[PDB]
């Protein structure tokens, strides 16, 4: 599951993914994170 720290970070993450870039690279690029669970924390609410 991916979690993003802000709305812009999520929007940037979604553009990063369009060419098929791995989630892990889009995470470090945007500040979003990958977690094994499904429940994002309050500081990664977007």
């Amino acid at each position: 599951t991916t979690c993003c720290p802000s709305i812009v970070a999520r929007s940037n993450f979604n553009v990063c993914r369009l060419p098929g870039t791995s989630e892990a690279i889009c995470a470090t690029y945007t500040g979003c994170i990958i977690i094994p669970g499904a429940t994002c924390p309050g500081d990664y609410a977007n």
